[PDB]
Formats: structure tokens, sequence, C-alpha cells
């Protein structure tokens, strides 16, 4: 006996144990760039995850940043600070965990001894928590010497000295960690522990005792993650009919202005001078003739074709309103979880969407022209933006989101090709 819920349309009745990723390795070893490229991820794919940063807590405790003196192994009054962060961020962990209802906690440190990962264990342990270690490895001075340069030097620490002897002060801070670092030990003391050693940047890896699905995902991104230069340009189809009408969904063509927006794309890449684009396409007619003005490869996937309204296809907004104003009014007040009827949410475009981010991740230049809300979910995992943001995330017609990462994040710029249309955009509501 049962009823369909009236916003996600699942059937009910009618009358899971919770991670910490504990990151693992000496400063500049990119520990900060996984546990927040990961979390990003995570949380874009709906499993709630959350970075605590030792550093950060170390920053909120202490003055202001003078030296590496700070971090000697002799300083007894600093190593007592600094333990205490950790027990602090920890604390934290156990509340974000056990209740604040989230999944995943990284514990983005060094935490280079053997006794400090024990410590953590103890603490997972007792709460019911699994642990699962990442530990990055690399002794290539060029990849230190540029992370030092492009994310440590324009840390806060360093405001009041920059450059030269901020890169000089990193480095002995660095070598203060070398005489009591212990790497994670597969072969023999961390047998039965469950990690990732990533040596040289993603060059090879090392996994030992993948307990659950979530950590054999982690595994799978890591190998499909890098981190050369590259640009990630996305833009929906050229206006088409269906937009002259207010209609959503269907699989009409472009307007004329929307062939003047196909002409003025290609035009902007072939201007944009890149070597070796894909590009990728749905398998709608309106993204499929944008790309064909390009003159270049393309190639259509099933999964960028864009959210299927279900009984609403080929309405208008006021047509829905005065034929179904219930299924109108629920979509405005929970926009990412509600369901059309026998069509999808936001929350199934992220589902598809999943192996476009994995294959994204693996390409260099790619141009994805695909339709609105995909172009927002998408949008969103770029951009670090939550689930009950993401469908109102603006991403006009003509215009190309030109997507460059940086570390830790994301350039966006926007680039409209100056060719009308109409706006198919509408905020949030009541
Ligand atoms: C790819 C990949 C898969 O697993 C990884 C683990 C670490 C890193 C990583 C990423 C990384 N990125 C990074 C770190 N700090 C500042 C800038 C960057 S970056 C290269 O601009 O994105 C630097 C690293 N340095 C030493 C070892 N690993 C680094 C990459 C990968
Ligand atoms: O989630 P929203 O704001 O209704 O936008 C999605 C709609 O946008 C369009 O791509 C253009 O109106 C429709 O095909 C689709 O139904």
């Amino acid at each position: 006996e049962l009823t369909q819920s009236r916003v996600q349309k699942i059937w009910v009745p009618v009358h899971n144990s919770p991670t910490v990723i504990v990151m693992v390795g000496l400063p500049a070893r990119g520990k900060t760039y996984i546990s927040k490229k990961l979390t990003r991820y995570l949380n874009w794919i709906g499993v709630p995850t959350k970075v605590f940063n030792v550093g950060e807590y170390r920053r909120e405790a202490v003055k202001q940043y003078s030296s590496y003196n700070f971090f000697r192994p002799d300083n007894e009054e600093a190593m007592k600070v600094r333990k205490q962060c950790a027990l602090a961020a920890l604390r934290d962990v156990k509340s974000y965990l056990a209740k604040e209802g989230g999944q995943i906690a990284v514990f983005d440190a060094t935490n280079t001894t053997r006794e400090r990962r024990h410590m953590i264990l103890h603490f997972a342990k007792e709460n019911d928590f699994k642990a699962f270690f990442i530990e990055s490895v690399c002794d290539d001075p060029t990849v230190v010497a540029s992370n030092i340069m492009e994310v440590k030097i324009s840390s806060p620490d360093y405001k009041d000295c920059n450059s030269a002897e901020a890169m000089d002060d990193f480095m002995k801070r660095i070598s203060c960690y070398e005489a009591s670092y212990q790497p994670l030990d597969p072969d023999k003391c961390d047998r039965d522990l469950s990690l990732i050693k990533v040596i040289d940047v993603g060059r090879r890896f090392l996994v030992n005792r993948v307990q659950d699905h979530i950590q054999s995902r982690i595994v799978y991104y890591l190998m499909n993650i890098h981190v050369q230069p590259r640009t990630i340009y996305l833009c929906r189809h050229g206006e088409n009919e269906h937009n002259l009408q207010g209609r959503i969904g269907g699989d009409s063509g472009l307007s004329s202005r929307g062939k003047k927006f196909a002409s003025a794309l290609s035009k902007f890449v072939e201007e944009q001078n890149l070597k070796d684009l894909r590009v990728w396409t749905s398998q709608l007619k309106s993204t499929i003739q944008t790309a064909e003005a390009l003159r270049l490869p393309y190639e259509q996937w099933k999964a960028l074709n864009e959210i299927d309204a279900g009984v609403c296809e080929e309405l208008t907004y006021e047509e829905i309103r005065d034929t179904y104003p219930e299924e109108y009014a629920l979509r405005e007040q929970d926009k990412y979880y509600y369901r059309y009827p026998t069509g999808e949410s936001y929350q199934d475009l992220v589902q598809r969407l999943e192996p476009v981010i994995m294959e994204l991740e693996r390409q260099e230049n790619v141009l994805v022209i695909c339709h609105q809300a995909v172009l927002r979910c998408l949008l969103a995992y770029f951009l670090d933006k939550s689930a009950e943001e993401m469908p109102y995330l603006k991403c006009p017609l003509h215009t190309v989101l030109k997507l460059t990462p940086v570390a830790y994040g994301c350039r966006v710029e926007s680039i409209y090709l100056n060719v009308e249309s109409v706006c198919t955009h509408r905020e949030r509501s009541e």
C-alpha cells in the first residue's frame, strides 16, 4: 500500500558508515590541492564532504606567522599548540560526521609520523568512523619550487614577507619535517590500513585494501585527474525555435539568430588558436547544428541532453502553470530535487553527467555545447556551487564560459558573442 511523494515522485509506504580521509605528506606536496578538488567532486555527486585543514586552526590560534622557527622540532611550545590544533580539528570532524550529517571529513595536515596517524586511527575506531589514507610523495625540486611559488608565497602566513624570503622560509619549514617523516609502509607496518600512496604527481599509485565504494571511486578519480594546463569552454546551443516560443525541452532546430551565433562561435574558436580542441555536443539537433558551423570533428553524448521535463515537454511555463499548477509551485519551492512527472530532476542530471565530468578531467582543451540545465550542473561542479544554488546559475544564450583551472579553483570568464537572443533565465521565486 503505497503513495508517491509530491516533489521527487518517489513511491513510499503510506498509518554508509562515515569516513575520515587522512592526508599524508611533507609540505608543498599538493595535499590541500587534492583535499579541495576531491571535496568538490564528492559534494557535487551528493556525498556531503568537508575539509578540516589544521593549518587554518593553527593560524586562528596564533598571532601571525613570523618564520619557520615555529615549525622546529625542538620548539616545545609550538609543538603543544600544533597538537592542540589537531585535536580541535578532530573535535570538529566528530561533530560533522556524528551530528551534522557529514559523510566524509578530509583531515588535511602533514600527518607524517606514525604516532600522529596512530592517534587518528584511535579517534576513528572509537567513533565508528572508517579511516582512509592518502599520501602524496614527490622529491622533484622543480615541482616543490613551483608549488611554493604558486600557492605558498601568496598565503597569509607570508604577507609581511614576499618572494625570495617566503620561498626561503618555506624550504626551511619543509626541512623541519624531514627527520621524523615516516612514510606509509603498506609492505609491513601499514599492511592493514586502507590507503593510496600517490607518487610523482599521479605518475604511480600504490593502493592497499579498498574497503568500500567511496574509496574505490576516489582512487578512480585520482587516476583520472591531471595538472597539465588547459582550457574548458562551455556554452549552449544557438537559440532555437522553441526558445523563441518560450517552450521547454523538445528537439527543435536553430533560429536565424542561433545560426549567427554558430558562425560567431566558429570565429571565436578559431581566434582562441587552440591545439587539439575536442568538441562535445548532446544528441539534440540544436547543439549539433551549432557544432557543424565550427568545421571541427565533434562527438555527441546522450548524457549531455537537456533535462527531461516528462509530461511537460514542449510546453511553455505559462501552459505548465495553467495545466499543472501544483507541479509548477513544487518546482519553484524545491528546484534541485523536484522531478517532473515521468521526467527528471537536477539531481538525476548530476548522476548522468558524472561520466562527463570524469572524462572532462582526463581531457585537455574541450568545448562543450549543451543546454541550460545541463550547463548549470557542469558549471556547479567546476565552481563549487551547491545543490540549492545550481538550478539558478546564469548561463545566457550566445555566451561562452571559459574556464581555466588554477590551483585550488577555477577562473571563469564570460565571453558574449554579440548575437541577440531571447533570455531563458528565471530567478528564484516568492
Ligand atoms: C594528478 C594527481 C593525482 O593524484 C595527485 C596527487 C597530488 C598531486 C599534486 C598536485 C599539485 N598541484 C598543485 C599543488 N600546489 C600548488 C599548485 C598545484 S597545480 C600543479 O597548479 O594544480 C602539486 C603536487 N606536488 C607534488 C605531488 N603531487 C602534487 C596531483 C595528483
Ligand atoms: O531548469 P529551468 O530553469 O526550467 O531550465 C531548463 C529549461 O531550459 C531550456 O534549455 C530552455 O528554455 C529548456 O529546454 C529546459 O526545460
